[PDB]
């Protein structure tokens, strides 16, 4: 009964890690970002772990879920920090970027555009903090081929996702607005998610031709952290 709305929303509230800090030239940027990314991915795993039922899922599912959503989760987190600061992407209190500034990294601009844009749409939608938290967990749990041995784990996963989805519904209900407005809102929140998903996809295929030269691929960084903090 811990996967009840009120409980869950509170759990996510407390499970939220504190923003990482980082003092602030093509490569030099990738440096600071990669450095932050690594620092956030660690927190992400703790965050995941603190979600009701996650560590009870099969180890396979844990790795698969985290491997498949880190980009999107990082993106969602970026936008929320930079939701109230138009034209800017607040990677960290110190490190902040301007639209034009994005022209620095090879075509990272498209990602920047898509992001800055969607951030705006969320701002307009006046995204609430609790709405944000539920939506985030959804991404972790939602983002094909199922092995017989994984059957039970799958079954559970379905529940966690349903619960979090219900919690979001609940959070929207307490917003006070009319019933049909709740419907409309939920639909909207999900529409925008599809964008973030599309953006994070671009970002991946982007790294599928990344200048691995003066930086370390975040991939390798994650695969290592997983062996460290999820297997071991
Ligand atoms: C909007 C940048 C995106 C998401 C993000 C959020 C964050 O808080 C820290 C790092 C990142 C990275 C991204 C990204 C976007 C496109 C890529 O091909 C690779 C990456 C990896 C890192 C930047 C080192």
């Amino acid at each position: 009964d811990a996967l009840s709305p009120e409980q869950l929303v509170l759990t996510l509230l407390e499970a939220e890690p504190p923003h990482v800090l980082i003092s602030r030239t093509e490569a030099s940027m990738m440096m600071s970002l990669t450095k932050l990314a690594d620092k956030e991915l660690v927190h992400m795993i703790s965050w995941a772990k603190k979600i009701p039922g996650f560590v009870e899922l099969s180890l396979f599912d844990q790795v698969r879920l985290l491997e498949s959503c880190w980009m999107e989760v990082l993106m969602m987190g970026l936008m929320w920090r930079s939701i109230d600061h138009p034209g800017k992407l607040i990677f960290a209190p110190d490190l902040v970027l301007d639209r034009d500034e994005g022209k620095c990294v090879e075509g990272i601009l498209e990602i920047f555009d898509m992001l800055l844009a969607t951030t705006s749409r969320f701002r307009e939608l006046k995204l609430q903090h609790k709405e944000y938290l539920c939506v985030k967990a959804m991404i972790l749990l939602n983002s094909l081929v199922t092995a017989t041995q994984d059957a039970d784990s799958s079954r559970k996963l379905a529940h966690l996702l349903n619960a979090v989805t219900d919690a979001l519904v609940w959070v929207i209900a307490k917003s006070g607005i009319s019933s049909q407005q709740q419907s409309m809102r939920l639909a909207n929140l999900l529409m925008l998610l599809s964008h973030v998903r599309h953006a994070s996809n671009k970002g991946m295929e982007h790294l599928l031709n990344m200048k691995c030269k003066n930086v370390v691929p975040v991939y390798d960084l994650l695969l290592e952290m997983l062996n460290a903090h999820v297997l071991r």
